């Protein structure tokens, strides 16, 4: 069995029934509306269904007739490539490598040693992919889309004046040649070397020399030009700085392409985030912040190495979703466990070429842009607050409802929530929106805060909330959600220069969460001991992510300090109390 052999058999992403979608939409706005607003919205929705919507839906169906996935391109453009704000900090997702829970605790001086092995395992995974030996993901006996795995290596974003683009150079052995070099960023400089020698992958010892030549080459000297820092800028500025940097030297384009085509970017930091099984929130902060001088935000996969031998990943969210990064990070974690975090093979170091530096041609302007880029990224990042902890009836649904109660208790109002739902059952299926803030969830929350409420009432309502969410999560993953659907109708109109339907201008549309207005941006990152996070979706919002182990729940919450009403720390505390309260309500209501 080969990794991508089921791609041609995957079913097309479906288009829900118009009426079904609108009904789910109408139901979702209820928690945020009174009689009048609701009736107003209901009227708007009915006219839509009968008129414009029916026609835009018909056009959406025609689009699906010619595309195995009608959403693919639109989603990439409207959710990522078209956005102009700084993506590195505001869209990229990060995740700490959990190797410090066992064999690789935080410890100065282990940076180059562990790093050599980090590269070795990562590269073995790449080889696994290139040979299509990576196991096909399956739900029962149903194969899942594996296309996002093509975006892990040799993939990089390229800025545009109005729209960025994605460059995917990866290729399987069957498809042809694939870049075989990695790019290392250090002290504002960029080096690259071939990971192959005489046909086979270079061993850790050899990988150690390569990182040694680079580390020294710029360790006793001040930082370099830091062209990389420009990747953390507003998308248009970066696009302008790039065109310029190139106009100075036609060769600069060649260096940029070297970085873009590399299997991935390895960043060597000098900072040391406090990383321990108890406190690791700091790892998230330096992962999303850090020193822009050695980060290539446009890279789909940027492995980060700190001084205390701690590791983390920062990825461009545009080409793929977090599950691919979670998979390799976990694969490596397992490799570390089996080898007790050590290389026990040959110590020989064959005579392989030394890392070649990429010396960009710059002037006074570029250096100013570089200086500005660092300042804006660092300034913006300092406003970020991260709270990470471990807590020791589907687990995901349990956490989602607990978050609803927690937010409800902390802010005294229902929090419109976005929960990611994977739709990989379909060709190139990525995600769908699950709206956790349902009528059921709210009624349950109220009862939880209702002194006169009985235990039987509370559990009965909590259960109805679970049933509603489970169903919702199931339907959404099966392509029966409505968020992407409504987006498609809107995009059908826009693409033809037709006016924006009144449906989207409705105050309730955005109050319920539409238009990227969810106060709670969330997602389960899996069951593979790896955790990640991103910044909130709105200034007065929260970012809440988590992963589930058979013995604990691990969460990571983000919030903006500049916003006085939110506090990531207190929310995490609140959800833990919510977990507890929900526990008692289940054990007590045992009879
Ligand atoms: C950050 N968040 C949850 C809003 C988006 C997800 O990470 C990806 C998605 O749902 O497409």
């Amino acid at each position: 069995e080969r990794t991508f052999q089921y791609q041609d058999s995957l079913p097309s992403l479906p288009v829900p029934a118009l009426e079904e979608s609108l009904k789910k939409y109408l139901e979702s706005v209820k928690p945020f509306a009174n009689e009048d607003e609701y009736k107003k919205t209901e009227e708007i929705v009915q006219k839509f269904q009968e008129g414009a919507g029916k026609r835009l839906h018909q056009k959406l169906l025609e689009r699906a007739r010619g595309k195995r996935n009608w959403l693919e391109e639109w989603w990439l453009n409207v959710a990522y490539l078209d956005v102009r704000i700084p993506s590195q900090l505001n869209v990229n997702f990060v995740g700490p490598c959990p190797h410090f829970e066992h064999y690789w605790p935080a410890r100065e001086g282990t940076q180059l040693e562990r790093g050599s092995m980090m590269l070795w395992h990562n590269l073995n995974y790449w080889q696994l992919l290139r040979r299509e030996k990576l196991p096909v993901h399956k739900s029962g006996n149903t194969p899942l889309d594996m296309n996002q795995f093509r975006m892990l290596f040799s993939t990089c974003k390229v800025p545009g004046i109005t729209r960025d683009s994605i460059m995917n150079y990866f290729k399987t052995e069957s498809e042809g040649h694939c870049p075989t070099h990695i790019a290392v960023l250090c002290r504002g400089r960029a080096f690259v070397f071939d990971v192959l020698h005489e046909g086979c992958l270079i061993t850790p010892p050899e990988l150690l020399r390569q990182l040694t030549y680079i580390h020294k080459k710029c360790s006793n000297e001040p930082v370099g030009p830091s062209i990389a820092a420009l990747t953390s800028e507003e998308r248009t500025r970066w696009a302008k700085a790039r065109e310029y940097l190139i106009s100075l030297d036609p060769e600069n384009l060649t260096l940029l392409e070297k970085i873009q085509t590399s299997l991935f970017v390895y960043s060597i930091e000098d900072s040391s985030p406090h990383a321990t099984p108890e406190e690791y929130s700091q790892v998230f902060e330096m992962l999303l912040g850090g020193d822009p001088s050695v980060r290539w935000g446009d890279k789909s996969y940027n492995l980060i190495s700190f001084a205390n031998g701690i590791f983390g990943c920062c990825c461009d969210h545009a080409p793929y979703d977090a599950m691919v990064m979670v998979n390799i990070a976990h694969y490596v974690d397992e490799r570390v466990l089996e080898t007790e975090g050590r290389w026990k093979g040959s110590e020989k170091v064959r005579d392989i070429p030394l890392p070649e530096e990429l010396v960009f041609t710059v002037d006074e302007k570029i250096l100013n842009d570089v200086s500005q880029a660092k300042a804006q990224h660092l300034k913006a990042a300092s406003d970020l607050q991260i709270a990470a902890s471990t807590f020791t009836l589907h687990p995901d649904t349990f956490i989602q409802l607990a978050l609803q109660l927690a937010y409800y208790r902390l802010h005294g109002r229902p929090g419109c929530c976005y929960e990611t739902a994977m739709t990989r059952y379909f060709y190139h299926g990525r995600t769908e929106t699950v709206r956790s803030c349902t009528v059921e969830a709210v009624r349950w929350c109220q009862s939880m805060q209702d002194p006169s409420a009985s235990l039987l009432e509370r559990q009965q309502k909590m259960l109805e909330a679970f049933a509603k969410h489970n169903k919702m999560m199931k339907d959404c993953s099966h392509g029966k959600g409505f968020d992407r659907h409504l987006l498609g109708l809107l995009l059908i109109a826009k693409e033809e220069g037709l006016p924006v339907p009144e449906l989207f201008e409705d105050p309730l549309f955005s109050r319920s969460g539409g238009g990227g207005n969810f106060v709670l941006s969330t997602s389960l990152v899996g069951y593979l001991r790896v955790q990640g996070v991103v910044v909130p979706m709105v200034h007065n919002g929260y970012g809440f992510f988590y992963h589930i182990r058979d013995d604990r729940f691990v969460v990571a919450c983000s919030s903006w300090r500049s916003c006085p009403e939110t506090d990531a720390e207190k929310l995490v505390q609140m959800i833990f109390h919510a977990f507890h309260d929900m526990i008692q309500l289940m054990n007590t209501a045992h009879l």
